[PDB]
């Protein structure tokens, strides 16, 4: 039976349309917590921009975090796994973005920066997603940092253009205007493995929830993968179960369906 739940944040816990967590989601997680489920976040966001979970956090319902697509995982104050991108690939991404005139976020363990922020950053990260303004640094300075995750604001076509110069990184998307780049093997699936290693939970006792392409590996890897009703067809196909849309009680309905609650 299920012992560990892994939730994406954006489009899974937090609605893109309302920018809030459905009330029935909070009730479902309260009920699961009392039944002894372990409840984990599995997000592309770095901790520095997880500003949308206070309802769950103030209720003390989260048992651990997979952040930066698995590249930075922690339980309480304890880091259980982290990674960093090969410096050649950091430098190549910075050069590509600067040449193409697109912005890129560079995330370190304890700092976050953006290079040449433009309309794509404003529109998406701040005015929509409600992320706090990220400090600006030069591409030169960024290219020399120990970087855990980079978030270039590149199209799929530009992604294929720069791919030969990031030959070992993972690349995922949770939103169409940008991608998250992490080191070899660092996807949310890795995050699941690290969390369950810490807790003595078996993979066969896991359930994951997601809406986006960067959730596909954890939807396939968890024993039971649940796709949100509004997800694209490839995300739904990676899941075992497709629930209702997020704002039609999708999380709660899925949890009830499986008898989690
Ligand atoms: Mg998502």
């Amino acid at each position: 039976m299920t012992k560990a739940l892994f939730f994406d944040i954006d489009g899974t816990l937090v609605s893109f349309e309302t920018h809030r967590i459905p009330s029935s989601t909070i009730e479902a997680l309260e009920a699961a917590h009392a039944k002894g489920l372990k409840i984990f976040i599995a997000t592309g966001r770095p901790k520095a921009i997880i500003n949308n979970l206070s309802e769950l956090q103030d209720r003390n319902l989260i048992d651990g975090y997979i952040t930066m697509n698995g590249a930075y995982c922690f339980v309480g104050e304890e880091v259980i796994y982290k990674s960093a991108i090969p410096q050649e690939e950091v430098k190549a991404m910075a050069a590509f973005c600067e040449k193409k005139g697109v912005p890129c976020i560079f995330v370190e363990e304890h700092n976050i920066s953006v290079c040449q922020p433009n309309e794509m950053v404003k529109k998406i990260f701040y005015d929509f997603l409600h992320v706090n303004v990220i400090p600006t640094v030069s591409f030169e300075e960024a290219s020399n940092k120990e970087v855990i995750q980079m978030t270039p604001f590149i199209t799929e076509e530009e992604e294929k253009e720069v791919l030969p110069s990031i030959p070992t990184c993972e690349i995922g998307r949770w939103y169409p205007a940008f991608a998250d780049v992490t080191a070899k093997g660092d996807t949310k699936q890795k995050g699941i493995d690290e969390i369950i290693r810490h807790f003595g939970i078996k993979l066969e006792e896991t359930m994951s929830f997601g809406d986006g392409g960067n959730d596909i590996s954890m939807l396939r890897h968890a024993a039971i993968g649940v796709a949100m009703g509004q997800a694209k067809e490839d995300v739904k196909a990676a899941a075992d179960y497709v629930t209702a849309p997020i704002d039609e009680d999708g999380i709660s309905k899925a949890m009830k369906h499986f008898g989690i609650i």
